[PDB]
DNA sequence: ATTATGACGCT
DNA sequence: AGCGTCAT
């Protein structure tokens, strides 16, 4: 009852860019705007692999991971932009730099956690408290929430989508008690007002549109964000959770999309997040471990405590390349040349990072895959990173992997390598 | 031949 | 430390 925590203490948003790499290319090349288009890497094999798709192209069934030649079968007029190639490999610098543009704007509003190249969590609890004081018990106008959906509404007592959106928003607002400065629903609503302002700033200052979720924690914020994309934001209230979760496949919740989620489904014989409420905390801990069990018990009730971490910059800087099929590296000279290519890109990025962010990496991690292993990585070895020098780093990487080679012949490399990976880690201030 | 990343958990 | 999971 009165002592039962409801996980309504925070206001958390997740802001996620719409079809991000496509928007970056569309800003650069106006011919691509408002077109079915996709971003591809490489080209020789089956037209290249698609890694981002405009909403116009999605209407034709084009998806990520599709080969461009196959996408063209669904969408003959599909336009394509290619990822830059440098030193023999795809180079994602343009998108990393565009990401920084967006993250720096968001950081003006609140402390952010960089969650990926195109999304960040926002802890808006303090910003909401301040805006609530400014408002002075003044009601929130629908005009302040022009792209906001209220999940679960309208209900009860209608043909167009925008019409439905406004209907739901009006029901929500009509209900709100603006007298209570600690009402969680009011706090979320003010959060949504701030996120409208954040999203407007991002679009004004970069040209990029985005979607957002506003709720009381990171998992619900992220779930919310995807409900109404693109170019819209969704508020998921604590009260909306039972209905929302009653038909929500377990795999849709962040961290449950893989083996653990499949095990929850199999072991418990359920399908939807809401069905988890019928198990005790101890029951869930017995199957999934102490940490997961406690997390699931709270999460299926809409409660999670994972903090928005104050981290705007990536913790690692890495360079990787696959060598599939017949292109697998089978000579020592090959392995060395590609280690150097990777190290040269890594040095470039590290040197820029040091100048921009006043820090230095101290550990180099080297990872490879060998033909036949189905695992992402076959072997991971670390060594000291003492100088930002590509020739040194590539020589050091070779040293820590060279024993991998089962070939008797010095020159030959066996089994061939199907992946190389260099990663700079363990930053220290400088 | 679903590539190039990046964070975090386990032991 | 080195490996595995989950994610975009
Ligand atoms: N599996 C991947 N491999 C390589 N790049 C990826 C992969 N997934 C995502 N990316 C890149 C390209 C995306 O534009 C960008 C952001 O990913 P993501 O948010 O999942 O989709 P998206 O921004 O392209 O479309 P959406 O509007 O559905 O969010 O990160
Ligand atoms: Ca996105
Ligand atoms: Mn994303």
């Amino acid at each position: 009852g009165p002592h039962m925590a409801t996980g309504q203490d925070r206001v958390v948003a997740l802001v996620d860019m719409d079809c991000f790499f496509v928007q970056v290319e569309q800003r650069q090349n106006p011919h691509l705007r408002n077109k079915p288009c996709a971003v591809v890497q490489y080209k020789s094999w089956k037209g290249g692999g698609i890694i981002a798709v405009s909403y116009e192209a999605r209407a034709f069934g084009v998806t990520r991971s599709m080969w461009a030649d196959d996408a063209k079968k669904l969408c003959p007029d599909l336009l394509l932009a290619q990822v830059r190639e440098s030193r023999g490999k795809a180079n994602l610098t343009k998108y990393r730099e565009a990401s920084v543009e967006v993250m720096e704007i968001m950081s003006r509003f609140a402390v952010i956690e960089r969650a990926s190249i195109d999304e960040a969590y926002v802890d808006l609890t303090s910003a909401v408290q301040e805006r609530l004081q400014k408002l002075q018990g003044q009601p929130i106008s629908a005009d302040l929430l022009p792209s906001t959906y209220i999940e679960g509404l309208p209900q009860g007592p209608t043909v167009q989508k925008e019409g439905m959106r406004k209907q739901g928003l009006f029901q929500w607002l009509d209900s709100l008690q603006i007298d209570n400065l600690t009402s969680p629903d009011l706090q979320l609503t003010v959060g949504a007002v701030i996120v409208e302002e954040m999203r407007a700033a991002i679009e004004r200052e970069t040209g990029f549109q985005c979607s957002a979720g506003i709720s009381h924690n990171k998992v619900l914020a992220k779930l919310a964000c995807g409900l109404n994309k693109p170019n819209r934001q969704t508020l998921v209230s604590h009260g909306s959770v039972p209905q929302l979760f009653s038909q929500m496949p377990i795999r849709k919740i962040r961290s449950l999309g893989g083996k653990l989620g499949a095990s929850v489904i199999e072991i418990l014989g359920i399908e939807y997040m809401g069905e988890l409420t019928q198990f005790t905390e101890s029951q869930l801990q017995s199957h999934f471990g102490e940490k997961n069990g406690s997390w699931l018990y709270a999460m299926c009730r809409g409660i999670e405590h994972d903090p928005v971490k104050p981290r705007q910059l990536p913790k690692t800087i890495g360079c990787s390349k696959n060598f599939p099929g017949k292109t697998a590296l089978a000579t020592r000279e090959q392995v060395q040349w590609w280690l150097l290519q990777l190290a040269q890109e890594l040095e470039e990025r590290l040197t820029k990072d040091r100048n921009d962010n006043d820090r230095v990496a101290t550990q180099l991690v080297v990872s490879i895959r060998v033909q036949g292993d189905k695992r992402l990585s076959s072997l991971r070895r670390c060594c000291a990173l003492t100088r930002y020098d590509a020739h040194k780093m590539s020589h050091d990487a070779f040293t820590v992997i060279k024993n991998c080679n089962t070939s008797g012949i010095q020159t030959e490399w066996s089994p061939p390598l199907t992946m190389l990976f260099l990663c700079a880690t363990k930053f220290s201030a400088s």
